[PDB]
Parts: C-alpha cells; structure tokens; sequence
C-alpha cells in the first residue's frame, strides 16, 4: 500500500497544463497572391475566385483499427501527440480493479469489475452482449439511424477534424491521396453516415493510484514514458457502431460537385431520378464513387456510376440496411473519450486547419435580337459592359454595337451575340416622326438589364404611333 | 506667300496622333485589402473591396470660363491639359470657315464667316431667330437625350464615366472624396442630357486656309505650337441641358446603390407612398445636391427624400426647361477635336482604377423548438459560426447547449442567433420505448438558412411521431 501512495504525490505534483499537452495540428497556407482567374467555354464565361479559410471544431478521437488493443474502456496511455496522428502510445502496466459499465440502449446499464485488459474487457463485453440478444430470440436486429456529414475536403486534415475518422483505415480503404488528386485536376466531396450501437465507460478510481496493481511504483511509470509531457490518460468511453463514407471524386470544379451531390444526395439517400434532367447527366457521368462500410458488414466498393438507376439503389439499399447485430456480427469501435489520470479532466481538444476554398461561376452567353417592322427609319443604340480579370484586377470595358445610331428601315432584323462577361445591357430605340418639331421619338430606353439568353426588342407602327415591345420585359 | 510655307511646316510635323495626348487615370497601389467585419445588433455586416478600372471613350466637356474658345472653327494647341478642363487657345488671326448648324428636322444651314465667338454665337443665333419664326412651335424636342449613373469613387472615375467638366462640378457641388472617404460617405451620381443641336466647321484641305494671310509660322510657335504640342481644330460643338444629381450618404455604396437604382429612373425619381419603414430610413439618410448647366444655371444643396413634395420638387427640377426654346438658351456641353494638319480624331481612350466596396448585410434570426408529442425526446441544433480576422475567414463549428438532452412534453424553448451563423442543421429524435428502435428520427435538416424565425414542432405518439418545420425548406 506503500508504492501507491508515492505514486499519488507523484501525480498530484505533476504540474501541466490540460490544454496544451496534446494540440491537433492543422494545414497551415501562407500567402495571399490568390488573384481572381477566368476562361471561356465558347460563349460561356467561367470565373474562379479563391479565398483562404480555416475551419475550427472539436476533434472526435477515432479509434485506429491497428490499436483496437489499446484503446478500450480502461486502458491506459501516455498522452502524446501521436495519440492524434492515430498512434496511441500504451501505458504497460499491471492494474488493479475497474467498473467497466456497457450502456445498451431501452437496457438498464450492467455493470461488472475487472483487471483492465483488453481480453478482460472484451469478454466482458460479450458477456453482456450475449445476454442482451440471448433475450432477443437468438440474436436481433437494429434499424438504420444515421448521423450525416458532408463536405468537400481539401486535404487529409480538413478530413480528420470534419469527420474525426482514422486517416489511416479511409486512405487504405478509399484510396485517398490528395497529391494524386490535385497533380490531376480532380476535386473530392465526402459523405459520412453513422450510427451508434452502443457505448462502454469506465469509472477512474477517486484516488488515481487505485488504478494500479500494488507491486506496481512510481519508476514503473516513468520508464514507459510518464512525465510532465506525457501526462497519463484514461479510456473513459469507447462507442461502437457502423460507418458508412461515400467518396466522390470529379474533374469537374469543387462549386459544381458539390452543387450535384448536394441536389442529388442526402440524408435520406440517393435520389436520382430520370426524366427531369441532361446535362445534369453529363455531369454525372464525370464522378467516380467509392464507398467503405464499417462495422457489422464490412464491404468496400470503387467504380459505381450515378447514371445506373441501379448502381442508384445499389447505394441507397448499403446504406439503409438493416443491422443484425449478433456474436457472428459485430459492432466496430468508433470514437474514444479519454481524461487525464491525474484529476479526471478531458482530453478532449480542439482543432484548427486552413485550406483554400474555391468559387467557380459561370455566367452564359446571350443574344440580343432588333427587329424593326415599321413603316418610318428607325435607329437602334445597344451599349454594354465587358468583364475581365487581369492579373488581380477586375477591368470593365464600355463597349458598343457597331451599328449604334445607324438609320434602319423597312423589314429589319439582325442578333447581337454576347459572351457571358457581358453586363449592364442598355437598349434605345428610336422613330423619325417626319415632323420638325418632334423628329425623333424614343420608344424605349431600357439601361441596366442582365444578359439573358435571349431578349428581342421589335419596334413597329407608323411615324406617329409608335409601337415597342421588349422581351423579357425586364 | 505665308501661306506656302505655314502649309509645308505641317509636312511631317512629327508626332504621333494617339500618344500626343494621354488620358491620366488614377493608379491604386497593390497592398492588400482584407475583409472587415462588425456586427450593429445581431445584424452581421461583411465588407470586401475589389480593385477595379473602367475603360471607355473620353467625352471632353466644355469647360466654364473656356467657352469663348472653344466654338467651332476655333484653334487650339493640343495638350494634356486639354483633358483636364484648360484648353490652350491658339489666338492668331483667321480667315473663313463654313460653319453648319444642325438643328434636329432642320436642313442643315450654314454660313461663312471668320472664326471668332462673337462671330459664330451671333451667326448661330441669327440662324436660331430665323428657325423659330419659321415655326408656330415654341417648343422642339431635342435631338438626343442621355441618362447615366454609376458610384464614384473620385474626380477621375467621375470625368471618365460621365464625360463632365470636372473644375465645375469640384465647385458647384463642393465634391472632395479625400474628405467624404474619410468620413465614411458613399456617393452615387445621376445625369440626365438633352443635346437641343449641334454646331460644326469644315476643315479646309490646304489647312493653311484657316489663318490670314498675315499670320505666319513665328506667330503660331509663339502660340505654343510645337510637335509636342501640335495644332487643333474644333470641328463640332454640342450644345444642349445637363443636371447632375449627388446622393451622398453614410450607408454603404452597396445600400447606396440600390436605394436609388429602386427609386430613379430615365423619367426622374418615383417613392412609393406606401413604402416599408426599412426603405424610408435609408432614404432618410441620403442627402442630395443638384446642378444645372443650361441656359440657366442653378445649384440645390441639402435635398432630402422624406416627402412626396421633396420628390416632385426634384421632379420638376430634372425636366425644367428640357427643350429648346426662344427664352431657353442652349449652353455648350462636349466638344470634338481634329488635328488640322490631316483631320484624323483627336479623341481618346481612357482608363482608371478605383476601389469598389461590397457590403453584405446578413440579419440575426431565432430557432423555436416546441415538443408536443407523449413521448421523451432530444433536439440537436449545430451551425457554423464566421468571422474575419487578419485575411482569414474564419468557420467555427457550434452546438446548442442543450444538444442530446432528454426533453418530456410539453417543452418550448428560444435559440437567438446573430447573422454570422450558418448552415443550420436541426435533429429531432423520439424515444419509442422499444428495445429494437430505442430512438426514432423524426426530422433531420441539415445546410439551411438562417432565417428570421425557423420554428420546430414535433408531437404525436412513441409509434407516431410527426414533425413540422416552417418554412419548411
């Protein structure tokens, strides 16, 4: 009883503090020549804007499938930053007595007291496991209730601290590799659907050297890498359940992915339907999908389409199985809590990373048609702007029809064709009335309309009654 | 013989046309300009500046008190300062020019006389006299009418988009943009133009017919001419009406802008006088200065926008004495330049930057949550919260505090949220109290708006749980 009193006043006096002993460490970019770049695509006018932003949140410890032995209710460990790259470092040491408590779900919490091993508390957990379906005919089933993320993701940091998976598992898996990825010019959106089955804690002792067998001292510790550091943690929670991730993966820009993604999937699923839509098809067709599943099942898929109807329920029938949670099924773990073994505060931390979001507009082409029916010379004036970039500077340049002012007679007819860095459209039209005292008469004068894709102005009538007509009257 | 040799010293007088006068834009310098941000009362309001620059066709104005020379068939010596409003009279003696007025249904009439401005105002005006008598009209409609508006940012943008007499304007209206940039103002400019007619001259083809027989060369490089600083002729002068209205303002440029594209147009300003309480604190806030270059001249300082007696007061201020007329003088507006040596334009492009300002007002809201049904449930509430802070936007992930816990009927509850959340995302379970399904997903929204009011309602029984949500999308 001696050596676990020294180790008390050994952790009592380890002075560090909480938040910085373990930081989550995030892309950094540092430079801000981002300038606004453009193309065409025939008439159609496509602008990408890029803006540098980071993206703060709480960072959910996944469990790394390497070290399920290390990271169950229980365990011990030295706090370290590899614990958030997914290299959890074990605390070998021999223990004493733990309440480990499995909380099932419409269940009343069971509770039993073991040595923390991981094969103590693993056949304590299906102990329990098996009451609870031994008491459901053989063993039952469990319905999709599913957590949603989704994202586009820039590198594998926006993804651990978005969706708090083990990089390790999805970049095996899913075959994620953003340096591939950007040396192509390809672009990726993630979805994530997961349930939790059930959840196992565990209670630290009041006093921490409780937590210890008696033969265990001091210098035990410190020889597997205890110090102030490396303070001690302890597995206070481990949740288990199913994950599926949905990987897309495009040539196409990051706006227009995850604009079709997102009208074409949820939380509800994949609904993708025919005869509402074509181009959106040929969007389609230019994303490749991959999907892992995680925990009961365990399937990996690479290569569907989203034109196939039946690639479609292929993906919405994984994603709303059914569970038949059994001995010959399990769960997967999922997600760790630890607290310090000193006092009993959270590990838990916060996460920060930078990443360059990119906007891409495209602003399409238009005509505009004159038509000029009337029985008295007309003129037309048509006027409009001219959107470039050049280097980091928007230019507007004032432009105008070639036949501005020019005298129009009898049937008249002409299209004016404008690329879509055309704005703020003005349109006159005027009449030679043949009368000296009021010789031209405007009929319209229309300033600052949008290029659509068409607008027709027809002017018709006689010299005294003058007739136009604009379409869309905007 | 003066003649001969004036003629021969244009051989090559060399310059090029294009570069000999150069439009001087405003240049802005490259350090960054970082989004900014601040909040009034849970109204969240982003600003981001672009650098820009206009390009277009340089009107050159007749300057006030520059009048006297530059009517046309009058000499001037090219120059930069030509552009900025102090055109360099050339002042030897000349000899005659066809001059042709053209009235708008008139057939061009035209006269011949020595170029001077006492000579062609009276040839013009004796010309005028006679159209007039020739009509039972006392009034005419104009031969062109023109309506422009944009932001300003300073003199230059100002002089290029709307082909003014910048000295003029600086003086009429008082404009300083070092000072209202300081003080927070934004400034929107409108101008309506009516050209009544325009008066032009005939080159000569031997151009040496302009001067006197008496004037030689020595007199003309005494009047500053050069190949840097070669002759002109102003070969058409339009004469007509402009007014300029100012709106000034410490609302943004953005707000600026659409206040008054919303409430002016080509026919003059219209307030609705059923008009939101919104709209008539944003139009309380706009003050406007008027200048009228005509026959009469006139300048209005500290118009407002409050009452329909202030708009039809601006209303009859913008289409007063908008045709010509015995009684309403014409005055000269723009002015059109020929090198005299071989006539080709003098009329030049020009380009300026300036800092455009975008303002984005994004209002607070609230989320109700109200829980009806006979069963125990939970509400999940998460949204990401902005900011701008050094050149960085900022995207914090936040939770409802009262996120996962267990909630028994009937419960109603309040979240506020300021205008910087985003993409709200609303769960709302229900516990069933089976085994197999211990908790139900009654409605799962994810990506939405923050909207001034989205309410939450689920009720029903364990096995029937229903849920509403308005809007619903």
């Amino acid at each position: 009883g001696n050596n676990r009193a020294l180790i008390n006043d050994k952790l009592a006096s380890l002075q560090y503090n909480p938040k910085t002993v373990m930081v989550f460490n995030g892309t950094s970019i540092s430079n801000i020549d981002l300038p606004a770049e453009e193309r065409f695509d025939d008439s159609t006018y496509i602008v990408m804007t890029r803006e540098k932003c980071s993206y703060e949140a709480d960072f959910d410890i996944a469990v790394p499938s390497a070290y399920e032995d290390v990271t169950y209710p229980g365990a011990l460990l030295v706090a370290s930053n590899d614990l958030l790259d997914g290299k959890p470092q074990e605390l070998a040491v021999d223990k004493d007595r733990v309440n480990i408590t499995v909380d099932l779900p419409g269940a009343t919490d069971i509770s039993f007291k073991v040595v923390p091993t991981f094969a103590n508390v693993r056949a304590g957990i299906n102990d329990i496991l098996s009451k609870w379906f031994d008491s459901h005919g053989g063993e039952w089933s469990l319905p999709a209730n599913f957590q949603y993320s989704s994202s586009l993701v820039y590198d594998e940091n926006e993804l651990m601290l978005k969706f708090g998976c083990d990089i390790s598992y999805l970049k095996q898996k899913l075959s994620i590799d953003f340096s591939s990825t950007r040396a192509e010019k390809k672009s990726v959106y993630l979805i994530r659907f997961k349930q939790i089955f059930y959840s196992v804690s565990a209670e630290r002792p009041a006093k921490p050297a409780d937590i210890f067998a008696e033969s265990t001292t001091w210098e035990d510790l410190a020889r597997a890498g205890i110090s102030e550091e490396h303070p001690p943690l302890f597995v206070k929670n481990v949740q288990y359940g199913r994950q599926i991730f949905l990987k897309f993966e495009s040539k196409l820009s990051s706006t227009e992915l995850e604009t079709t993604i997102k009208g074409t999937c949820s939380k509800d699923g994949l609904k993708i339907d025919a005869n509402a839509s074509a181009a959106l098809k040929e969007k389609l067709s230019q994303i490749d999908v991959s999907i892992v599943v995680h925990g009961g099942s365990e399937a990996v898929y690479n290569g569907l389409s989203l034109n196939s109807m039946d690639d479609v329920q292929k993906i919405n029938r994984i994603i709303w199985d059914n569970t038949l949670l059994s001995r010959t099924n399990t769960a997967a773990p999922l997600n760790y809590y630890t607290v310090f073994l000193k006092d009993g505060v959270s590990a838990g931390v916060h996460g920060t990373t930078e990443y360059v979001a990119e906007k891409t507009e495209r602003y399409s082409g238009g005509e505009i048609r004159l038509e000029h029916s009337g029985w008295y010379v007309a003129r037309f004036t048509v006027t409009w702007d001219e959107i470039s970039y050049e280097n980091g500077l928007k230019v507007i340049r004032h432009k105008g029809w070639e036949g501005n002012g020019k005298d129009r007679t009898a049937p008249f007819s002409t299209t004016i064709p404008l690329r879509g860095n055309a704005r703020n459209i003005s349109i006159k039209t005027e009449g030679c009335t043949g009368l000296a005292w009021e010789w031209w008469r405007t009929s319209g004068y229309k300033v600052g309309r949008a290029l659509v894709p068409l607008r027709t102005v027809s002017i018709g009538g006689t010299t005294l009654h003058q007739t136009f007509s604009m379409t869309p009257a905007d």
